[PDB]
């Protein structure tokens, strides 16, 4: 617990950009893309208002569009006097994926007719698509193959608090050794993970904040419509922090919290918000109305688990059972605790086999071992008990691939 | 039930079957097949023949049966197993988890050709565990995948009985012959025998 992210001063003015959002759409080939940007304002409109969206690659300005405040007509009552959206022509697009991750500059100005700026807000484009088509995860246009791992937030020495020099090593071991995606388990990330992702190009599932795995049964509070408001700020305030960031390809409902019309209701509310990025969620057995991917956890390859209500088929019969026909990728797979990773080859040779199995995310990154000091001053590796904290589950909090200090197993 | 159209000799092998002047011909075939076999009820699908590649004519007459008769699915296998003139995945000598990746027509594993992008339909091969003298090895493997797999609804052994014929000895003693043992060329040899019986219907 405790004040364990930054805490900053933002002095903005008082006629200022509130919120903006970049979309980017393509043509079949992705040889031509229209660049959209909605820009909303808070304070005084005034007719010499204006707001400027320009798109940059390097020092090379390529596109441009200026406009008035005052949206489209949308309905009985007129639009949005507050709001503007700029549409920019952006031919032959370089474009964003994790094996070459080509960014744009996006730089949103607040200003007036005559030339003034009132203020700027800016952001990393990358121009991509994901879509899901004929059962498959596609990133513009070609099915991906996810070399996944879900990475917590620990620091052997820091606990819960995030720094640059960390993550970095962290994205660089990660990528040296051919991952190309991770899964924010459980919660969003610190704000610099979004944009080191973008720009050294990792894939990467932002999933909200909402775990209830102690309830008995699992979704006794998403089920209930009384915890809809808490849970949906979790999820709605994810999106609005995070939308923009071209790395974010798969938004996730949060982790083993059942299956509740909750869940339902906040799918929905993500697809029509931002209907560029499909939606997941494991809770309930891994292919609910609530999930665009059937993403288990630990499923097996060849053998089934057939557990009543939540079953885990192996995942090559999952894809093909009666009706079915989304992708999958496992959100979880391939338990790394201790002397472990046995039968990781298994999953290899069928995710290359199948098209519809698209891969998954090893659990998991790090050891959440904790230092703690002998009589001596030596350090050494410390588990759950260990701090006179009980009940605990002992070492259950190691299932890393890499020790607490990044040192590989 | 099955029409009697195999043009499997046929170079390609859908040379005729996609020749509208053929496209009579075949179509009595089919026709008369279903105007004399339709109240069986021990026929539950319908064939439209074997190994003559796919054509447009079949095209034709899958939809002429499925007009005519909707009580029973179609079936053909060729052109690939999964062409639009079958309302079933129906390979022949398809592998259960190995692919044969031919070009044009491929086999793919049974296990992975039910999950291929967009498909549905259910699976049972036309033609499998190919019962060649000493054989049926790997049977087993079969039959996890089809108890496993809702979609793997089986399949039909090839064959029943050996197509052997007998043959009288200089002594005049029985015995069983085969391919070119008539005369017969060019001839396929022993490959008319591939069945789970003796042409006397004696088990192997
Ligand atoms: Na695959
Ligand atoms: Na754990
Ligand atoms: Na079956
Ligand atoms: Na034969």
């Amino acid at each position: 617990s405790g004040i364990f992210r930054d805490v900053s001063l933002l002095h903005k003015p008082t006629t200022q950009i509130s919120d903006f959002h970049v979309a980017t759409r393509f043509n079949d080939d992705f040889s031509r893309a229209v660049l959209e940007a909605e820009v909303q304002m808070c304070g005084e409109l005034r007719d010499y208002l204006r707001v400027t969206v320009s798109l940059w690659q390097g020092e090379t300005q390529v596109a441009s569009g200026t406009a008035p405040f005052g949206g489209e007509i949308i309905d009985e009552r007129g639009g949005y006097a507050d709001r503007v959206t700029l549409r920019l022509n952006v031919e032959n697009p370089k474009l964003w994926s994790a094996e070459i991750p080509n960014l744009y500059r996006a730089v949103v100005e607040l200003h007036t007719a005559d030339g003034t700026l009132i203020e700027a807000e800016a952001c990393d484009v990358g121009f991509r698509e994901v879509r899901i088509e004929n059962g498959l995860l596609l990133l513009n246009g070609k099915p991906l193959l996810i070399r996944g791992v879900n990475r917590h937030e620990h620091h052997p020495l820091h606990g819960q608090v995030m720094d640059e020099q960390t993550m970095v090593q962290d994205i660089l071991l990660m990528k040296q050794n051919n991952f190309n995606a991770v899964r924010c388990s459980h919660y969003p990330n610190h704000p610099l993970w979004y944009t080191l992702c973008d720009r050294y190009g990792l894939y990467v599932v932002d999933e909200a904040n909402i775990e209830t795995h102690g309830m008995v049964p699992m979704n006794r509070l998403t089920d209930d419509p009384r915890w809809l408001p808490a849970m949906s700020e979790r999820v709605t305030r994810m999106v609005q922090r995070d939308r923009n960031h071209p790395s974010v390809i798969i938004w996730s409902l949060g982790n083993e919290s059942g299956h509740g019309a909750n869940h339902d209701a906040l799918y929905r509310w993500i697809k029509s918000v931002d209907p560029s990025r499909p939606v997941q969620y494991e809770g309930g057995g891994a292919d609910t109305t609530a999930t665009d991917i059937i993403c288990p956890m630990y499923a097996r390859v060849d053998e089934d688990q057939p557990f009543p209500a939540v079953p885990k088929w192996s995942i090559k019969k999952w894809l093909s059972l009666p009706g079915e026909t989304r992708p999958l990728i496992l959100c979880e797979y391939a338990h790394a605790m201790g002397n472990s990773l046995g039968g990781f080859a298994k999953y290899w040779q069928a995710f290359r086999q199948y098209p519809r199995l698209q891969g998954g995310f090893v659990w998991d990154w790090v050891d959440q071992s904790l230092i703690k000091y002998d009589e001596n001053g030596n350090p050494w590796s410390a588990y759950g008990g260990d701090f006179g904290d009980t009940p605990n589950d002992r070492q259950f909090c190691m299932n890393g691939l890499v020790f607490a200090d990044r040192t590989p197993h």
